[PDB]
DNA sequence: GGGGACGAT
């Protein structure tokens, strides 16, 4: 057991800390307390009874409006722009089943609609179910909710379904997203929303009494929210006989949802797309005639799969080609000069259209971009100036432009080098050729060793099936699969359903507001039950941050954390920021970890965006504090009317920056309504009196990211110029390093040796994707595992019983006493939410902490 | 010295 630096405090400081704590100790309307004990007092049976009478607006309908809408419905049926927008509607496959669906919804609680892309189930089925109730004279009783996996989906489908009715947005069709809503009318309505929005509207309406039909769509992607909702529907529907809900899916393992609902009726409806011809590796090399020129069991493990297949079709391709499939180099994207030649192939033959190339990640997207842009080969020189190459990646701006979606200049063909982002999220219309390497990346979490890893793996058959349809949106296309058909048969059906890949601490908490107290029993109900060990780890963390007691029941703090749209750890961090008057920078850090970072990473300027993140970090050695600095600079550029030049100079997305600002202001209102803030402005002066005390911020950042700590021990000089080598290990002993995109990557001369992080990930090394340098005094205050004693013959104070620091008994005795009242303050404030009076008893304890943390300020 | 798309009244 080794000892760290000294964390003792001067006499005059402790004398004042003891003064403030003694001052805080002699102190003597909670509607929330009545709320918190009432949820625990009820069991499920009275829980269901109380919410039915609380949410009963749909028990009333208005006939004066029923008949009014019924008479106006087809007054439009007689005009010739309606009655001209409906024959085009009845050229969509779903309208042919319209009457059968009206029947199937009437006699079944749940139905399933399975349909390929282009059928228009999303666009039509809500209209069909709405127009039926209207013409029957039941319009005011019909309220339709239709979930979508992504935001961009929920809007564009709401905009076009609206124009199909000759109405502007918000009359009969509306959308409701996080931070954004153009909501439709109250009744006789269609509302497209994100799955997440419905899940939070559940805590006030847990058994869906404010809707008449629910439409879950793209459940085939098996996102966490869709499988959660279907598990939650099995609890709700026994108590809601009149609730209709129909599931929507593509043609990937559709029977799973039919089985999950006891063989509910399933509608398989037509597809409307152009035929896409599908080649494979044996078919591509048969036309291209490329060959590869420039490990101990791979050669025979591919031998074990392919030549059982090579000798199958022995007389179906030339044997010069079948030797080309014994190579482990032939399938995937190992030889990118092969994909390069395949692109040059498509340019000569195979007439007009765009090429979309699916490569696993940023690394191999760059290699062909450079091969295509500055080619070393003769035939590459010929095609260079007649290709318009757009690389597509979530960390690149091309996806937020108009160019990649527009058709290329005359005499040039557009080539898109993308990740899987172009599979469902981003869609390009003029694509007619797809080169699917079959290789992508994914994160797997090892539950046994607690390491997240990003690994290059093979694509599913579901992803390959989805990428085929990308080329068939405008004309007959071709999809080039760079892997043998034998490889396809070892490929899994669908990607690992992500409920088996997530940390569940947020979902365990969310379920407590819905009176689902046993997460082992409930999560076993889902289509694919999560590992019970991953459930225990969620419970154990929630117990550590004390959102639950040791019995498992949820605490008054846990209820607030369950009510904030953010993971419970930083939800607690946002909460601490209100107590400590640094709302603006901490909410920027929490909003930036919950969603994306604003910085683009355009190809070739890797070095330039390293220098610019360091400039906006302002030497504060924090990837989280630097994003707030970026928001401060982004705000100032709007006051300066220099927004565009600022975002260009500095490689930021104006789109995500504004989304970060909207979520921060969302955190402000929610705490203000929870009686934690006197004002709903994240920039208000009272909530920000400490917003530039930098040791104050790392303490609150550490309070949220604890216990993800790491200690640095070494630093290099010889013999470069800037970047240093770090021997640094997390608290578990595992040696790690700053991720190169992190601000602290390769830096030297840190004021402190200890760091906190949000995410550690293994790709090339154990990397910390983000880090803020913290001080031992801050960790000891807010962390746990704090004991005082002697070891060599040396007085110490430890944190997590991992990091032991020298300090005398005089300071250790009071910070232990300071931790005890900080804990009894937080519990009272969660039970009786009120903002801290600036000249009150509680502020004295706050100032006692500001004083101890101020001792680590820059000299 | 390197970043597989989603998302929360």
């Amino acid at each position: 057991i080794r000892l760290g630096c000294n964390v003792s405090a001067p006499s005059g400081v402790l004398e004042r800390v003891k003064e403030l704590m003694e001052d805080y100790s002699r102190a003597p309307d909670a509607k929330f307390q009545q709320q918190f004990r009432h949820l625990l007092s009820v069991n499920f049976e009275e829980f269901v009874a109380e919410t039915k009478e609380r949410n009963a607006d749909l028990d009333w309908v208005n006939p004066k409006l029923d008949e009014r809408l019924q008479l106006e419905l087809g007054q439009r049926q007689l005009e010739e722009n309606a009655k001209k927008r409906l024959e085009a509607r009845k050229k969509l496959p779903t309208m042919k089943y319209a009457d059968d669906i009206i029947q199937a919804v009437r006699e079944n609680q749940v139905i399933l609609i399975v349909g390929s892309t282009g059928c228009g189930k999303t666009t039509q089925v809500p209209q069909i179910l709405l127009d039926d109730a209207i013409s029957r004279g039941c319009a005011s009783s019909c309220r339709i909710i239709c979930t979508q996996p992504r935001r961009i989906s929920a809007i564009a489908i709401a905009e076009w379904v609206s124009y199909e009715r000759c109405e502007s947005l918000g009359n009969s069709v509306g959308y409701q997203i996080r931070l954004e809503s153009r909501k439709a009318r109250e009744r006789a309505s269609i509302t497209y929303c994100t799955t997440g929005v419905l899940l939070q509207q559940l805590q006030s309406d847990p058994l869906m009494h404010n809707l008449s039909v629910l439409i879950l769509d793209e459940i085939h992607e098996r996102s966490v929210e869709t499988d959660l909702l279907m598990g939650l529907l099995k609890v709700i529907l026994p108590h809601r006989p009149d609730l209709k809900v129909i599931l929507m899916s593509a043609t990937v393992r559709e029977q799973d949802f039919c089985d999950y609902f006891n063989n509910c009726p399933m509608f398989r409806i037509e597809g409307v797309m152009f035929p896409v011809k599908m080649l494979y590796l044996e078919d591509v090399l048969s036309k291209t005639n490329y060959e590869f020129q420039k490990p101990p069991e791979r050669r025979m493990k591919h031998e074990a799969m392919i030549e059982p297949y090579l000798r199958r079709i022995r007389n179906s391709y030339d044997s010069r080609v079948l030797d080309k499939l014994r190579l482990p180099e032939s399938e995937g994207c190992e030889d990118i000069d092969f994909i390069a030649d395949l692109v040059y192939y498509i340019c000569e033959n195979e007439p007009e259209g765009a090429i979309l190339v699916f490569l696993p990640g940023y690394d191999k997207i760059s290699q062909l971009y450079n091969i295509l842009d500055k080619p070393k080969t003769s035939k590459g020189q010929r095609w260079r100036d007649h290709m318009a190459v757009f690389p597509l990646h979530s960390l690149m701006q091309s996806g937020e432009q108009q160019a990649v979606f527009r058709r290329p200049p005359a005499g040039q063909r557009k080539v898109i080098i993308s990740t899987i982002i172009a599979e469902t999220s981003v869609t390009i219309d003029d694509v007619v050729y797809v080169i699917n390497s079959g290789r992508t990346k994914a994160t797997n979490y090892d539950i046994e060793t607690n390491i997240q890893s990003l690994d290059e793996v093979w694509v599913t058959k579901a992803n390959t099936q989805q990428r085929r349809g990308r080329a068939g949106r405008v004309r007959p296309g071709i999809c080039y699969n760079l892997f043998s058909r034998a490889r396809e048969d070892r490929m899994d059906d669908i990607p690992t359903p992500e409920i088996l890949r997530s940390k569940l601490e947020s979902i365990i908490l969310s379920l407590k507001l819905l009176h689902i107290d046993d997460p082992y029993r409930f999560l076993q109900t889902l289509i694919n039950a999560p590992n019970p060990e991953a459930i225990k780890m969620g419970v154990e963390l929630l117990k550590r941050i004390e959102a639950l007691d040791q019995t498992g029941t949820l605490t008054p703090l846990g209820m607030h954390l369950a009510k904030l749209p953010i993971d419970p750890q930083m939800g607690k961090m946002i909460l601490m920021s209100a107590l400590f008057c640094c709302l603006d920078p901490i909410t920027s850090a929490a909003a930036a970890l919950s969603f994306k970072s604003p910085f683009y990473s355009p190809l070739g300027k890797e070095s330039r965006v390293d220098e610019i993140k360091r400039r906006m970090a302002r030497n504060m050695r924090s990837d989280h504090l630097m994003v707030h600095n970026t928001i401060i600079a982004y705000r100032d550029s709007r006051y300066s009317h220099a927004e565009r030049d600022f975002c260009y100079k500095n490689f930021l997305s104006s789109m995500t920056l504004q989304q970060l600002e909207r979520m921060k202001n969302q955190f402000s209102e929610l705490l203000y309504n929870y009686k934690f803030l006197a004002s709903s402005n994240c920039k208000d002066a009272a909530s920000n009196k400490n917003s530039e005390k930098i040791p104050l911020l790392r303490a609150i950042i550490g309070a949220g990211l604890y216990p993800n700590m790491a200690h640095l021990r070494k630093s290099r000089q010889i013999k470069n110029r800037v970047r240093a080598i770090h021997t640094m290990a997390t608290d578990d002993g595992r040696r790690v390093n700053f991720h190169p995109s992190s601000v602290n990557s390769g830096e030297s001369g840190f004021d402190s040796a200890y760091f906190v992080y949000f995410q550690r990930q293994k790709s090339t090394d154990l990397f910390l994707l983000d880090s803020t340098m913290v001080f031992p005094m801050a960790l000891i205050i807010f962390g746990d595992g704090v004991e005082a004693g002697v070891t060599q013959n040396t007085p110490y104070l430890c944190v997590a019983k991992t990091y032991y620091f020298k300090c005398n008994r005089e300071t250790a005795d009071v910070v232990i006493q300071l931790r005890s009242n900080l804990e009894k303050l937080l519990l009272k404030k969660a039970l009786y939410p009120a903002p801290i009076e600036e000249n009150g008893y509680e502020k004295q304890l706050i100032k006692a902490i500001e004083l101890l943390l101020s001792l680590d300020e820059r000299l």
